[PDB]
């Protein structure tokens, strides 16, 4: 289930973090409006860009903590408030999060592994609801 999936992702987190973020950028290329330095790069070129690797790992490190602190895929209100109030998120709306979770779930469904894709779909929807209640547009 969901808690085992957190353990699976954490066991290879740099690889999962990069491949999920690339699945997102490749599914929604207009999302590079928020990542202008990632334009005109293949996946292999992005992986060899220092900030791409370091920011994607730090995003997925925190995402796994938010997932781990969740009850039945419902994140803590404190984690939603933190995500809304981060200066690095000043540009964002809940639709950016929705797209990330649509890409993550499709990535999981395409994997050979027994990921609980329906729990990740719930988690993404519940995080979006929590972000809106914490003040994200
Ligand atoms: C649960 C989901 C997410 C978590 C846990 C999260 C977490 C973080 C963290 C920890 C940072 C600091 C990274 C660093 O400076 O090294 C960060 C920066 C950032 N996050 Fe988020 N994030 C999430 C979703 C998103 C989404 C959906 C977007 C846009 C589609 C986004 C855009 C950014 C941007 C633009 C930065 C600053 C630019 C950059 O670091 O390259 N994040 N995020
Ligand atoms: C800044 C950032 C955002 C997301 Cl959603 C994924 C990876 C990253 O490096």
């Amino acid at each position: 289930g969901f808690k085992q999936d957190i353990a699976t992702l954490r066991g290879d987190l740099r690889t999962y973090a990069q491949d999920i973020f690339l699945a997102f950028l490749n599914k929604y290329p207009d999302e590079k409006r928020n990542f202008k330095n990632y334009v005109g790069k293949s996946d292999q070129e992005l992986k060899s860009m220092a900030k791409f690797g370091d920011h994607t790992e730090k995003v997925f490190n925190l995402m796994m903590e938010v997932a781990d602190r969740a009850t039945d895929c419902v994140p803590l209100a404190s984690d939603a408030s933190t995500l809304v109030q981060m200066k690095q998120h000043s540009g964002l709306t809940t639709g950016n999060f929705e797209k990330l979770f649509v890409a993550l779930v499709e990535y999981m469904r395409a994997s050979g592994q027994s990921f609980d894709s329906q729990s990740w779909d719930r988690f993404g929807k519940n995080l979006v609801s929590a972000l809106s209640s914490a003040g994200m547009k």
